[PDB]
């Protein structure tokens, strides 16, 4: 038994919306997200991580392409084998590729490990959002309507399940009778609900929201 609502801003868990630009970090800033919520319930500081180092770190060797794509997964796996990932103030934002410049001084994270969860299974979605946390996930943002989103829960006929976009699951619920994901998105705060979107629930894994989500942890010790 799961409750009908969650949602982890109402937790103090969820750092500002941010603004991705040009560069198509969205994987990282759904990564940081879902590790930022961790961090808030192990520390109870809420501390903005750097996208920018996963961009820049999180190369080649995590198949990952910086401003031309890349994946929560292994995002994780860099933070897990650099043992820490710099707080967003240390390490800002540039919406550009750069050389790495992660410097340990400035840890403000770490993590021990993450979960991958079944592809399409919004049920499972659904428990690890409640019981877990914030989730990292991708959804299909290739149609103008998700562009132009303003308000509501967010539905598409013509969405598919293959991803292309990262985006942060920090809750769910049912807006009389329409189920639907609260998802922080990284187009800044004029897009859609002060930069979140929600988007239709138990839909047939509409938007691919529940194809490929992952989340972090970081345990104690
Ligand atoms: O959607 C479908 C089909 O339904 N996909 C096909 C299979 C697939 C997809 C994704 C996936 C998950 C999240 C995101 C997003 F959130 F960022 F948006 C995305 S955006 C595409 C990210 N990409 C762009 C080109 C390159 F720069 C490499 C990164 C894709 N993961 N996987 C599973 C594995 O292939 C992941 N792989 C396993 C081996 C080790 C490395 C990771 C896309």
């Amino acid at each position: 038994i799961l409750p009908d609502s969650v949602d982890w801003r109402e937790k103090g868990c969820v750092t500002e919306v941010k603004y991705q630009g040009s560069c198509g970090a969205s994987w990282a800033f759904s990564a940081v997200g879902a590790l930022e919520a961790q961090l808030k319930l192990k520390t109870g500081k809420l501390v903005s991580l750097s996208a920018q180092n996963l961009v820049d770190c999180s190369t080649e060797k995590y198949g990952n392409k910086g401003c031309n794509g890349g994946f929560m997964t292994t995002a994780f796996q860099y933070i897990i084998d650099n043992k820490g990932i710099d707080s967003d103030a240390s390490y800002p934002y540039k919406a550009m590729d750069q050389k790495c410049q992660y410097d340990s001084k400035y840890r403000a994270a770490t993590c021990s490990k993450y979960t991958e969860l079944p592809y399409g299974r919004e049920d499972v979605l659904k428990e690890a959002v409640a019981n877990k946390g914030p989730v990292s996930v991708g959804v299909d943002a290739r149609h103008p309507s998700f562009f132009l989103y303003r308000s509501g829960v967010y539905y598409e006929p013509s969405c598919t399940q293959n991803v292309n976009h990262g985006v942060l699951v920090v809750g769910y619920g049912d807006l009389n009778g329409k189920e639907y994901w609260l998802v922080k998105n990284s187009w800044g705060h004029n897009f859609g609900e002060e930069g979140y979107i929600r988007m239709a629930r138990n839909k047939g894994n509409h938007c691919g929201i529940a194809s490929f989500p992952s989340y972090p942890e970081i345990l104690q010790g």
